[PDB]
């Protein structure tokens, strides 16, 4: 594009960002995200998906997936898209804006150093991860050089962190992605 | 969009991305980048700008500026837009892809933790900064929790790093923004 940075979304994702969806339980939220991982893999993307939910009600605000290769954009990680699309939807660059319900980013895998920073500047007050960093590195994806004890860095900034949620289900999807090739392989790898 | 990730670019930035331009000297490259910083401030954006140049020829590939507030996107840092717009233009998520010239990211200030990762994933082989992280955090801009010796971290990834280029002018622009960042109206601003 000439007058804008435009990252298009595939059909399943456009739908995911425009379909009403309230998922109370944390496992319900993560389960849905893993559904997005599968759909994204079939849509030429990396094995990564994430979604911003209102922390308490579980109302889905926005979802993103790895679109690095098909989108010719190394910054197009699931977290970046999810956080940015949620901000556009709520009409603010700051999800912690006064009067705004607390937001939570539910992600299929622990964040790379890039998305680590993205979470910090986003305004989200919670981060829930499925697959661990080691799980991701085991299929060729780099997390990059994150600071020492990144989880503590987030908590120290008001962002609670949960890991390992439905990890096994996520790994099955990571192992399947690796087994069946990949393509130019996403970013952070 | 209310579906795709869309960050609009202000006229001056479109202009910059539209007109072929070659800047051989580092000072020339940074000088142009600092011109974008001032233009961006005048266009309701943050005091930051960056541009991707072909390292060995000086050809400008793409430029970006902080459009966080106007863009309703916390991930819209100079570096992110510059790197992404360069990739969209060359039609690839890897700036070091076979066939492409070695790229260089010239930025008005040392990268925050988010952009730190973006640089690594981008494919650029060189990073050139003006203002130091202390100058930026001096006017209240957080760089975030970068890993220890992030500069060495980059060099170990094969990305050469230079900093302090035209630091004085960069710093003056930062202070200029700060002096005018308040609610009480000042005709001189
Ligand atoms: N580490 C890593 N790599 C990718 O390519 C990703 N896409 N989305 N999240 C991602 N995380
Ligand atoms: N630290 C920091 N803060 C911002 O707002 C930026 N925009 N672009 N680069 C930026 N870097
Ligand atoms: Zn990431
Ligand atoms: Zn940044």
């Amino acid at each position: 594009m000439n007058d804008a940075l435009h990252i298009g979304l595939p059909p399943f994702l456009v739908q995911a960002n425009n379909e009403p969806r309230v998922l109370a339980a944390p496992e319900a939220r993560m389960g849905y995200v893993l559904e997005l991982v599968r759909a994204n893999i079939a849509a030429d993307g990396g094995p990564f998906a994430a979604a911003v939910f209102e922390r308490d009600s579980g109302l889905l605000i926005a979802a993103g997936t790895n679109r690095v290769v098909p989108g010719r954009c190394s910054a197009a990680h699931a977290e970046i898209l999810a956080l940015s699309l949620a901000q556009a939807k709520l009409d603010t660059h700051d999800l912690s804006a006064d009067g705004l319900p607390a937001c939570e980013l539910v992600t299929s895998a622990e964040p790379c150093v890039m998305c680590f920073g993205a979470v910090i500047w986003s305004g989200v007050r919670s981060l829930v991860c499925a697959a661990r960093s080691d799980d991701v590195e085991a299929i060729g994806f780099d997390e990059g050089p994150r600071p020492e004890n990144w989880m503590g860095g987030l908590e120290a900034r008001g962002i609670t962190v949960t890991t390992g949620l439905l990890r096994d289900a996520a790994c099955a999807l990571l192992r399947e992605y690796n087994a069946c090739n990949g393509v130019i392989y996403n970013a952070r790898c």
